[PDB]
């Protein structure tokens, strides 16, 4: 009754150009069944949408990567807010929104402005750049290291172990074996910075451990609730940076739309968020029989969600394949959706926001000028060099 498919989604050649191979899995039918690796998988909007809308059936405690914790060892102990069920989930959830509050966000807004606009003007100084390098990595690095609270030695360590995290979610091929083959002295800096006094006074791992008194969290929880922000907060926003200039720089008249009003900076970056999909793919574990899709499900299956397909999938998104900063992105799944939905959505946003601010205010035109080299990972879409020749207003 389910379409078989013998389709990678994490090989080489599905990562180069994933889209033809993402409207098969959507045409095919509501739910299908990869051969490759023994899981189901929903590429539509509408059955994603209902996978992370139903945390219950569709579990994390068992693995959000193709790993299932009830068969296989984790390859590092369990996140304590991405790999948990509710209620366990809950109050981890919660302490973590409040460190990442709307008050915090006003509190650093002025500072990570400032920033954005001081790495373009210097960015501008030079004029042919690395987009990628010397932009959406550097801007970031200049701003979330500090805010978390970080010493500055070592954190040449972080986008790595990033990396490391996002190829570990996938199958066991040669990205994943490679990744934690190298992965000895990244993990070893990561896990030593969660350490109460090493991260700096009023800073978000500064917060997250003096939250360790409400009944919420416990002291000895801190440490993997701060080794949270240094997984997955980094390598995905500069991917959606690096995809907003891409974005600009290949559809040009959607540059000149947001320098003629840069408020709309905030929705050229939750576009691009959706257009790209820095995060492309999840799993969820079933804890019971179900019904998606028409189909019938046991207990104990892999489902994997392809959440960039369903941010392309005509069936929900007029031109899914344009970019327009002025689309009504409301719903789309590039952040998640329900009770796992990005808690740090607020930084990104922010950080995304200034930085095409900047941009709207001080460039008049972002030229590709050598040759565009894509990054591959399990789970990230993003590129590894974006060279730009970035023209003044
Ligand atoms: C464009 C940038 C980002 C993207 C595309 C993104 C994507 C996602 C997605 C898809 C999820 C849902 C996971 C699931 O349903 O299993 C998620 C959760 C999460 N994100 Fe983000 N994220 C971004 C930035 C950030 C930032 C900046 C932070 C921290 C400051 C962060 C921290 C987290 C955490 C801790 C979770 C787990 C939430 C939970 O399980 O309740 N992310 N993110
Ligand atoms: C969305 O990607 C991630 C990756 C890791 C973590 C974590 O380690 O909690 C959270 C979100
Ligand atoms: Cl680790
Ligand atoms: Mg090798």
């Amino acid at each position: 009754t389910i379409p078989h498919l013998a389709i990678d989604p994490f090989s080489l050649d599905f990562f180069d150009d994933p889209y033809p191979d993402q409207q098969t899995l959507r045409d095919a039918g509501p739910v299908v069944y990869l051969d490759k690796w023994n899981v189901y998988g929903v590429a539509r909007y509408a059955e994603v949408h209902a996978v992370l809308n139903d945390p219950t059936t569709f579990c994390s405690s068992r693995g959000v990567g193709l790993s299932d914790f009830k068969k296989e060892k984790p390859w590092r102990p369990p996140s304590l807010i991405l790999e948990a069920d509710p209620p366990a989930h809950t109050r981890p959830r919660a302490v973590l929104s409040k460190v990442l509050s709307p008050a915090t966000m006003k509190t650093i807004r002025d500072g990570f402005a400032a920033a954005a606009d001081a790495k373009v003007d210097e960015l501008l100084q030079r004029g042919c750049i690395d987009a990628i390098a010397d932009l959406a990595e550097a801007y970031p690095l200049s701003v979330f290291p500090d805010a978390m609270g970080l010493k500055q030695e070592g954190r040449e360590h972080l986008l790595p172990y990033a990396g490391l995290v996002f190829n570990a979610f996938g199958p066991p091929n040669e990205l994943r074996q490679t990744a934690i083959e190298r992965s000895a002295p990244h993990q070893a800096y990561v896990n030593e910075q969660c350490q109460r006094p090493n991260l700096a006074p009023g800073g978000f791992g500064a917060c997250i451990h003096a939250f360790t008194d409400t009944g919420e969290i416990t002291p000895d929880e801190a440490p993997l609730l701060v080794r949270s922000l240094l997984s997955g907060a980094l390598q995905e926003t500069v991917n959606g940076i690096g995809a907003a200039v891409y974005c600009l720089a290949r559809f040009p008249g959607e540059l000149q739309r947001l320098r003629s009003d840069p408020t709309l900076a905030r929705n050229a970056f939750e576009e691009a968020v959706r257009f790209e999909s820095p995060v492309q793919t999840f799993f969820r574990t079933t804890t019971r029989e179900v019904e998606l899709g028409g189909a019938v499900i046991g207990e104990g299956e892999k489902v994997l969600m392809f959440l960039g397909s369903a941010n392309r999938d005509p069936r929900r998104w007029s031109d899914p394949d344009l970019y327009d900063i002025t689309r009504k992105t409301s719903g789309h799944v590039g952040f998640g959706s329900g009770v796992h939905m990005c808690v740090g959505q607020l930084v990104a946003r922010l950080e995304g926001e200034v930085m095409l601010s900047a941009l709207a205010r001080k460039v008049a035109a972002i030229d590709i000028d050598g040759p565009v080299k894509r990054r591959f990972n399990n789970t990230l879409r993003g590129l590894e060099s974006l060279p730009v020749k970035l023209t003044p207003a």
